[PDB]
């Protein structure tokens, strides 16, 4: 026993999310996922299931909580997708008022859930557990305060354990004009509470499946959560399937975390395809990692790196892995301090994902952070310099005073950032 891991999903874009990592989880452990069971003994592969899954006499059942304080997104999501059995009642911890887009009423009314929701936790969580993710949007109300309090919560009840976000950023136009509030409060609780804060948006994901997949139309999100799933099975392959060269949540974190404020992060992967996987190098997946057009946060540049964490997964030939590594700190732009030598962490799996030959995930701590954090910090400071849209947040505890602090907090880290790039 070892090494398991607890996922929340909060909100409606968390939830959503969720939905896609299951499937994906099970997908790749050829688990059925509405029956419970292996498809099969015969294709039962050696690998570690109990990370993700807990397997019961009956069946396999995700170690997750599908918390939100309004039940709308998570019951159409259960019927639509078939889910009853796997997503089942006893993990969903929903209320009824809803956060209306304001951080501050998700974090207030999200109290009243905490003692279920640790008991919860407590009913079955293994002593052995090594981390906790969490699954959230930034720009709206609960998934951002709601999500923050949790992160807060699980760093102050479970020390020793990984907390760490995958947190949805606001789009290029943010689609809720509340967003840059909710998004500089939930930045600032995330810099004093998680471990590692993984970042997508959906400006840079949209791109993604419309010019590397080619997909016709997205008519549901699913057919862009698909990518955010795919970054969290596939950091997390080596966990779960035999391989040359493994990693643990923290073993990541610690190789990222260069100083204690450098903690978000911008991940990728390659190829998109299973054709595409069939026809590349290490070193060209590798390169489009490295590329904006990959980066599933959208960034005008390549910025510099200042440490990455790799996995290469499926029919990896190891001396191209190890061969190219002067090429990319030679062709990609590292931060001034970085040696020569440094900023790399590789893992390395058998299993590739889903029909692939092949796949390379990057998470990369890079400068550019900077750029897309000073984006969010000017549109907060638009909407805070009119006194615009404060009425909701002081009514909810977060005092006029409150947002600034965090607004300061948030600037401070960006700092941090654009002193390292130079
Ligand atoms: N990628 C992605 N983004 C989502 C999804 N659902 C919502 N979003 C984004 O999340 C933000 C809105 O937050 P939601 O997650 O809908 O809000 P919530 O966390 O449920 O908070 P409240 O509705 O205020 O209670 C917007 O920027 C949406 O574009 C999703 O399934 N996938
Ligand atoms: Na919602
Ligand atoms: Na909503």
């Amino acid at each position: 026993p070892g090494r398991e891991i607890l996922v929340l999903h909060v909100g409606q874009g968390g939830n959503q999310i969720g939905y896609n990592f299951w499937k994906t989880i099970c997908e790749e452990h050829n688990i059925d996922i509405r029956s419970n069971q292996r498809k099969s003994v015969e294709e039962d592969k050696v690998d570690y299931k109990s990370v993700f899954l807990v397997e019961a006499p009956d069946g396999f059942h995700p170690r997750a909580l599908f918390i939100d304080l309004e039940p709308l997104a998570v019951e159409f999501l259960v019927k639509e997708m078939k889910l009853g059995s796997f997503f089942s009642e006893d993990l969903m911890v929903l209320s009824y008022s809803g956060a209306h887009n304001v951080w501050s009423i998700g974090y207030q009314t999200g109290k009243k859930l905490i003692p279920v929701i640790l008991e919860k936790i407590r009913d079955t969580m293994p002593e052995t557990l090594q981390g906790f993710l969490i699954i959230h949007t930034l720009g709206g109300g609960t998934g951002s305060g709601f999500g923050s309090l949790l992160t807060e919560t699980l760093k102050k009840e479970f020390p020793g354990k990984g907390v760490l976000n995958f947190s949805v950023l606001p789009s290029e136009v943010n689609d809720v004009t509340l967003a840059p509030y909710n998004t500089v409060l939930s930045l600032n609780h995330l810099s004093r509470f998680s471990d590692l804060v993984v970042l997508f948006d959906n400006t840079a994901l949209i791109r993604i499946v419309k010019d590397q997949l080619n997909y016709p139309v997205i008519k549901q999100f699913s057919d862009l959560n698909f990518l955010i799933g795919r970054v969290m099975a596939s950091i997390t392959a080596s966990l779960r399937f035999p391989g040359p060269l493994n990693m643990d949540l923290m073993e990541m974190a610690h190789n990222l975390v260069a100083l204690p404020e450098t903690k978000f992060i911008i991940p990728s992967v390659a190829p998109l395809t299973k054709e595409e996987s069939e026809m590349s190098t290490e070193l060209d997946l590798v390169e489009r990692c490295f590329d904006p057009t990959h980066y599933m946060v959208n960034c005008s540049g390549q910025g510099k790196t200042i440490s990455s964490v790799l996995m290469f997964r499926g029919n990896i030939a190891i001396e191209n892995a190890f061969s190219i590594m002067t090429d990319i700190k030679s062709n990609v732009a590292f931060a001034p301090g970085v040696h020569p030598d440094l900023g790399l962490k590789y893992g390395i799996c058998e299993s590739a994902p889903v029909d692939f030959d092949k796949e390379v995930t990057l998470l990369s701590n890079n400068t550019i952070i900077s750029e897309v954090f000073n984006r969010v910090l000017e549109r907060f400071d638009s909407l805070f310099n009119r006194d615009w849209y404060t009425s909701d947040y002081v009514n909810a505890g977060t005092s006029k005073s409150n947002l600034k602090e965090a607004r300061d907090n948030f600037d401070r880290i960006i700092k941090i950032y654009k002193e390292i790039e130079g």
